[PDB]
């Protein structure tokens, strides 16, 4: 017998109840600005997909993002466009400016709000037990909200959050990996960067759905409070589960197999082995304890599970004790 089915446990039918044109980004005709109204003053840098730029509309001397694409699906193209136009407005979620094509080249290029970046490899040894809570908050109320938008983002990652430091402003952005969730499709896990990739992308159960973006969030504060990036450190996608399994052991790894009737690669029998669920006091040093505390470690341990039907949802999370203060100072 095959894999056993799973649905959202919160926001599963949200995109049913839309009208058909809200996630059927297939039948989607794109909105083209004027080109000439942006003129690029230089490289930021490239992806996957693209090489970006930053540029200046002439038309009101406003700073932009050029996200200038590489040949990619019409229908991936599209996909982006319409996650991005449904969330647009949405609490901390990058705002889609424009969308041109250069008239020769042929070639779109998508245009978004500047985010004045602090690079995190600078940025993370200068927060505060403070600072990571308050951001943590921040990027909470984009995952709830893109959740409660029938969207995962399936890219939550360092690199994808934009923190203006000296405004405490905060933007999810690079939509590209993003999807609507619904319920008994089955995704492509082959999404996300290596270190950030949930247990169910690597064991391959496709029929995963939001909690995948908490997986990744969980990634992102061990490797902040523990100051450890990354956290999980696999060579490949099939040591970056033996990683995992290392800190939260084998049993709860072959109890999640077990539930879900996964087939697991031939491969990982032989490494996966026998590892006990360490405690998260292993990762605590004297350089990193000020950023650790008994809420960030029980809100970590409530993220980091492999069944993402027992991860809390953004909405959960931002309810856990550990936000007690950032939710005060916000009223
Ligand atoms: C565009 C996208 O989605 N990808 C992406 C973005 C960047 N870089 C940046 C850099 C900055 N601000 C830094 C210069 C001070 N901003 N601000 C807003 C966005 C967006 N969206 C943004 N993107 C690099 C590589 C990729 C592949």
């Amino acid at each position: 017998s095959g894999p056993v089915p799973s649905r959202a446990r919160v926001y599963t039918d949200v995109n049913t109840h839309r009208p058909r044109e809200y996630w059927d980004y297939e039948s989607h005709v794109v909105e083209w600005g004027n080109q000439d109204d942006y003129q690029l003053v230089r490289k930021l840098g490239r992806g996957k997909y693209s090489e970006v730029f930053e540029a200046i509309n002439i038309t009101n001397n406003e700073k932009v993002v050029v996200k200038i694409l590489k040949p990619v699906k019409k229908k991936k193209i599209k996909r982006e466009i319409k996650i991005l136009e449904n969330l647009r407005g949405g609490p901390n979620i990058i705002t889609l400016a424009d969308i041109v094509k250069d008239p020769v080249s042929r070639t779109p290029a998508l245009v978004f709000e500047h985010v004045n970046n602090t690079d995190f490899k600078q940025l993370y040894q200068t927060l505060t037990d403070y600072d990571i809570r308050f951001y943590m908050y921040e990027i909470l109320k984009a995952l709830d909200y893109c959740h409660s938008m029938g969207i995962m983002h399936r890219d939550v990652k360092p690199h994808n959050v934009m923190i203006d430091h000296e405004h405490r402003k905060l933007r999810l952005i690079d939509w590209g990996l993003a999807e609507f969730y619904h319920p008994g499709q089955e995704y492509n896990v082959r999404v996300a960067s290596r270190y950030f990739k949930g247990p169910e992308l690597l064991v391959d159960y496709q029929m995963y759905d939001y909690s995948l973006d908490m997986w990744s969030l969980g990634c992102m504060l061990a490797s902040m409070i523990f100051r450890k990036e990354p956290f999980f450190h696999g060579h490949d996608n099939y040591d970056q589960l033996v990683r995992i399994a290392k800190v939260l052991g084998t049993e709860d790894l072959y109890d999640y197999i077990d539930k879900y009737n996964i087939e697991l690669d031939p491969r990982f029998n032989d490494i996966l082995g026998r590892h006990s669920r360490k405690r998260w006091e292993r990762f605590v040093h004297s350089e990193n304890q000020h950023l650790v505390s008994p809420e960030a470690l029980d809100f970590l341990d409530k993220l980091l599970r492999y069944d993402h039907q027992s991860r809390l949802t953004a909405r959960e999370a931002m309810e856990h004790p550990y936000f007690y203060t950032v939710v005060k100072d916000q009223a």
